């Protein structure tokens, strides 16, 4: 298991443009391409992305290259955070890769904001920051996932994305 495969599960991959769990019109895996209700608008953001005319489709490699750009920028995010980066450092690479998936799902801003929840991560007191990070809109309105990613932070280990 690594970030690709475990954002590849909890995200999904569809070629087609489809809305998410908010409601946003998405592609890919997981790439979100804007919050407006406009198709039109969307459609304009993704042949911006790509490089050419898709017309709302795209195909596998390109769904691919969007995904690790956005794995590269969600890592380079958490560096350039003055909120995020000193948690990231202090963590192993599992607790990283958590980290990352929470950053790919609700952006830098979302997850600075759990500042209660990183102080208990940084001092490794890993069954009081589960208990912490669950209680927050996320975990309400994605609490499958949510769980998947508390289970990563709190154990260490890759316990709840084998076997799936
Ligand atoms: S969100 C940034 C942050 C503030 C403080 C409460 C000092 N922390 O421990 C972290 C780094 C979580």
């Amino acid at each position: 298991m690594n970030i690709f495969e475990m954002l590849r599960i909890d995200e999904g991959l569809r070629l087609k443009i489809y809305k998410d769990t908010e409601g946003y019109y998405t592609i890919g895996i997981g790439h979100l391409l804007t919050k407006s209700p406009s198709l039109n608008a969307a459609k304009s953001e993704l042949d911006k992305a790509i490089g050419r005319n898709t017309n709302g489709v795209i195909t596998k490699d390109e769904a691919e290259k969007l995904f690790n750009q956005d794995v590269d920028a969600a890592v380079r995010g958490i560096l350039r955070n003055a909120k995020l980066k000193p948690v990231y450092d202090s963590l192993d690479a599992v607790r990283r890769a958590a980290l990352i998936n929470m950053v790919f799902q609700m952006g830098e801003t979302g997850v600075a904001g759990f500042c209660n929840s990183l102080a208990m991560l940084q001092q490794k007191r890993w069954d009081e920051a589960a208990v912490n990070l669950a209680k927050s809109r996320w975990y309400n309105q994605t609490p499958n996932r949510a769980k998947r990613v508390i289970t990563t932070f709190r154990t260490g280990t890759w316990d709840a994305y084998k076997n799936l």
